[PDB]
C-alpha cells in the first residue's frame, strides 16, 4: 500500500492549488475546500504525522485532559502543553465578551461534553459529577455489549451550548463501528485547521481508537476522517511548501504498557511511540 | 474513470453486496454492513432523483416539508398520503420501547424538533413548541445571508439528552453548508443509511433542502456530498436490488421552483415541480420495523 500520510499531503496541496481565499474571524485569512475524506489504517501502525515533528506529548496530555472532562486550559497548560492557553486567556475570553469568567476557563468544550452532554455548565470549577450524558462511557458500554448497534455516536456539537464556548468543536462528532474484532472510527470534522490542528486532530484519534479498543478487547481498525471545511491559514502556506518537498518516513507503533480497565485509569506514562522517525518542527503560528 | 451521479449509488450498493458483513440488527431482518462512504452529487441543472427506480418524490417533498414544521406526529405526515413514517409511530412499536402512555403517532423529539427546537423541553406530539430551543434551521439560513465566510453553518439533529425519547434517533445526524463563487453545498453525515430504502429519500432530501435554502440565499446550488457511517442493506433488500443494479441511469431530472418564496416556513408542495423525471419501474422493497 501507499504511505497514508500522502492523503493529508495530498489534501495539502489540493488547498494549496485550488482552495478559494476566505476572509476569516480570526483576521489571518485562509484558503479553503469543502468536502475531505482519508483513511488511516491502525493495523501495526499509528498516524503520528512523519513529514515535521509532532507535538506528541501535546496529543496524549490534550486527549486525556478530555477523558477527564475538563474545561480548564490552566490544567492543560500544567502539563507541558501551551496549546489552549490563547483560546482561555484574558485577552481572548474578554474578546468574546465573556467578562466574568476566569482566566483559563473555555466553557462547554469537548470534556465537558464528551463527559456530561446536556448537563448545565457553571464554571470549569464545578463539580458535574453525574450531570449529563456520558456519551464516552456510553460508546465504551456499546462496544462491549451489543457491538453489532448502529448508533455507537459521541456528538461534541451542543447547540444550546454554543454561546459559552470560548471556541465550537471543530472536530464535532464521531462514530465508532465494530467488525470482525476490529474497532474502527469515522471523525466528522466540521471545520479543519489543516496546517496546526488536524496533525494533531487524527493522531488524537487514532489514541482514542486505540484506548477504546485497549480496554473492550477489540483490536484497532480505521480511523476515517471526513472533513467539511478544510482551511490553510495564509501564515502557514510558506511553512507548507517547506513540509511539501519532504518524503513521509514509515509511521511509528503506538505501544500501550499495562492492562488498564476503565477508560479513567489511563496515564500519559501508559503509552510509548515506537520507532518515530520524523523530518524537523516547522515552527506556524496559532491563529486566534 | 471513477464513477459520478447515480452511478456511485449503484457502485455503493455493489460493494455491499459483494463486501459487507453478515450481522443481526434491532429489526430482526439481518444486514449486509460497510461503514464510511462517501458521494458527490451536483446540483447544478441536475436533481439527483434516482431513475433506476422510481422514487415516490411526493414522499421525499412532504417528509421534508413536514420536518421543517417540526412535526412530531406520524399522522400528520400520513395525513398527506405519505405512509413513510407510520409503522415507527404505530402502538405496537412505541410500546415495545416502553412509550405505553404516549399517543399513537407521536414520535417524540425527532429530526423536526432538533432542527427548530433543539434543548427545548419535549412534552408531547402536541404542545406548542412556537419560540422554544435553539432554531438550527433559521440560524443556518441567517449565517448564510449575513457570514457566509463562517465554518460553523450546522444542523445537527443528534441529541444526547433527547435519544432515550426518540422512537427512531436520527439516521441522518448532522450537516453542515458551504458558500464558494455564490454556489451553495451541504454535506450529510448519515450515521445510519438503509440503503435500499431510506438512502434514495435522504439524498434527494438534503438536495431539496438545499434547493430551498439556496432559493431563500441568492444563491445557486452547488454540490450535495453524502458521508455515510454505518451503512447496510437489508437481506429480504437483496433480490430487489439486483433487479435495479441490471438497469442503465438515465440523465437526472431538473427541479423547478415556481414562485418567488422569502422564508423557508413558507414553502408549500405547490411550489415544486419535477422536470423530465424518467425513473425505471418502481421496485417494491418489504421496510424493517
Ligand atoms: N486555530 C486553531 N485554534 C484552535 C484549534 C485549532 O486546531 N486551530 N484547536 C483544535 O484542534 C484547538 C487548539 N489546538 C491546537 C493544536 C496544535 C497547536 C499548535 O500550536 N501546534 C504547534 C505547537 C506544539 C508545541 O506546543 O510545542 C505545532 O504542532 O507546531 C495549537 C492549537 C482550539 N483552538
Ligand atoms: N428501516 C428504516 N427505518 C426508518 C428509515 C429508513 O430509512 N429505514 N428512516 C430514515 O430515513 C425513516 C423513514 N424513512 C423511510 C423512507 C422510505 C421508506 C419506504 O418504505 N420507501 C418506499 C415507499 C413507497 C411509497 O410509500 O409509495 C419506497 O421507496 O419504495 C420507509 C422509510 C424512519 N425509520
Ligand atoms: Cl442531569
Ligand atoms: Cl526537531
Ligand atoms: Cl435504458
Amino acid at each position: 500500500p501507499p504511505h497514508g500520510e500522502l492523503q493529508y499531503l495530498g489534501q495539502i496541496q489540493h488547498i494549496l492549488r485550488c482552495g478559494v481565499r476566505k476572509d476569516d474571524r480570526t483576521g489571518t485569512g485562509t484558503l479553503s475546500v469543502f468536502g475531505m475524506r482519508a483513511r488511516y489504517s491502525l493495523r501495526d501502525e499509528f498516524p503520528l504525522l512523519t513529514t515535521k515533528r509532532v507535538f506528541w506529548k501535546g496529543v496524549l496530555e490534550e486527549l486525556l485532559w478530555f477523558i477527564k472532562g475538563s474545561t480548564n486550559a490552566k490544567e492543560l497548560s500544567s502539563k507541558g502543553v501551551k496549546i489552549w492557553d490563547a483560546n482561555g486567556s484574558r485577552d481572548f475570553l474578554d474578546s468574546l465578551g465573556f467578562s466574568t469568567r476566569e482566566e483559563g476557563d473555555l466553557g462547554p468544550v469537548y470534556g465537558f461534553q464528551w463527559r456530561h452532554f446536556g448537563a448545565e455548565y457553571r464554571d470549569m470549577e464545578s463539580d458535574y459529577s453525574g450531570q449529563g450524558v456520558d456519551q464516552l462511557q456510553r460508546v465504551i458500554d456499546t462496544i462491549k455489549t451489543n457491538p453489532d448497534d448502529r448508533r455507537i455516536i459521541m456528538c461534541a456539537w451542543n447547540p444550546r451550548d454554543l454561546p459559552l464556548m470560548a471556541l465550537p468543536p471543530c472536530h464535532a462528532l464521531c462514530q465508532f463501528y465494530v467488525v470482525n474484532s476490529e474497532l474502527s472510527c469515522q471523525l466528522y470534522q466540521r471545520s479543519g485547521d489543516m496546517g496546526l490542528g488536524v496533525p494533531f486532530n487524527i493522531a488524537s484519534y487514532a489514541l482514542l481508537t486505540y484506548m477504546i479498543a485497549h480496554i473492550t478487547g477489540l483490536k484497532p481498525g480505521d480511523f476515517i476522517h471526513t472533513l467539511g471545511d478544510a482551511h490553510i491559514y495564509l501564515n502557514h502556506i510558506e511553512p507548507l511548501k517547506i513540509q511539501l518537498q519532504r518524503e513521509p518516513r514509515p509511521f511509528p507503533k503506538l505501544r500501550i504498557l499495562r492492562k488498564v480497565e476503565k477508560i479513567d485509569d489511563f496515564k500519559a506514562e501508559d503509552f510509548q511511540i515506537e520507532g518515530y522517525n520524523p523530518h524537523p518542527t516547522i515552527k506556524m503560528e496559532m491563529a486566534v
